[PDB]
């Protein structure tokens, strides 16, 4: 059950897993980087904003924090403050299995994309993780930029 436009923003409601993460700045999303971290929920706080709960590493520990989110003047597009300043939106999502997510980086330094795809269990279709990849390629990050979380400790032991 695709859908490519008109989310319904109650119905990616709950609990996610991180599942693949990509950005064309690979340090970002190895490990320690600022874009490496691990969702837990995502909830609707009012009629225009999110809130997101996730695990980062802190001294070893997976640590909670919390991200609110806002809409922005752009359609489906949302911002967080997060390592600088995000913006957001969602390119697809099957509502009860997975979504994928496209952040832009603004900053001074280098802006960034970042891609994300979450499945509502820790893993989904290796369908549905090939059609991610290809979203990867056709923003131009290479592929050795795409990173399997599946692998490695994403939280999973402490999103409790
Ligand atoms: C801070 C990062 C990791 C979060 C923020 C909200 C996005 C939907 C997913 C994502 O990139």
């Amino acid at each position: 059950d695709v859908v490519k436009g008109n989310f319904d923003i109650s119905k990616i409601s709950g609990d996610w897993y991180s599942i693949l993460l990509a950005s064309d700045i690979k340090e970002k999303i190895e490990e320690n980087g600022s874009m490496r971290v691990f969702v837990k929920d995502i909830e609707v706080l009012s009629n225009s904003s999110l809130i997101f709960t996730m695990h980062t590493k802190v001294n070893g520990k997976c640590t909670k924090i919390s991200l609110i989110c806002n809409k922005t003047e752009k359609d489906g597009e949302y911002d967080v403050v997060h390592d600088g300043y995000n913006l957001f939106r969602i390119i697809e999502t099957a509502y009860e299995d997975y979504i994928i997510f496209h952040l832009n980086n603004v900053n001074q330094e280098q802006e960034f994309q970042l891609m994300e795809l979450y499945g509502r269990k820790p893993d989904v279709s290796p369908k549905v993780k090939e059609k991610f990849v290809r979203y990867c390629q056709g923003m131009e990050i290479p592929k050795e930029n795409i990173l399997d979380l599946t692998q490695v400790d994403r939280c999973l032991q402490a999103r409790q």
